[PDB]
């Protein structure tokens, strides 16, 4: 599913991501924009052989099981395929664990490089939330 901008903001809020660990909704929408362009089916293969999955490009080295990332963990206790669903529940619940791991949203390199320090509220501007 490719979400609309406000549609995704609303879904993220519904699932308790808004201001989670102090990160406003615009941060999460911005991260999703640059990780996946709001496409739940997004996948990308990393140089180390791990793969990133879903709207927030959650990585199989630590967070989910895909059966093909040697030496990896599955800390969200989910198949990586769950992160591709039109229902963002699994991605949100896993993201909550990731952002609580110590480095906040810096875990998402694209958030650090493209969202951090910017006017992230622009991502939810105009949205009925
Ligand atoms: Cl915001
Ligand atoms: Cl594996
Ligand atoms: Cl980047």
């Amino acid at each position: 599913k490719v979400f609309g901008r406000c549609e995704l903001a609303a879904a993220m809020k519904r699932h308790g991501l808004d201001n989670y660990r102090g990160y406003s909704l615009g941060n999460w929408v911005c991260a999703a924009k640059f990780e996946s362009n709001f496409n739940t089916q997004a996948t990308n293969r990393n140089t180390d052989g791990s793969t990133d999955y879903g709207i927030l490009q959650i990585n199989s080295r630590w967070w989910c099981n895909d059966g093909r990332t040697p030496g990896s963990r599955n800390l969200c206790n989910i198949p990586c395929s769950a992160l591709l669903s039109s229902d963002i529940t699994a991605s949100v619940n896993c993201a909550k664990k990731i952002v609580s791991d110590g480095n906040g949203m810096n875990a998402w390199v694209a958030w650090r490089n493209r969202c951090k320090g910017t006017d992230v509220q622009a991502w939810i501007r105009g949205c009925r939330l």
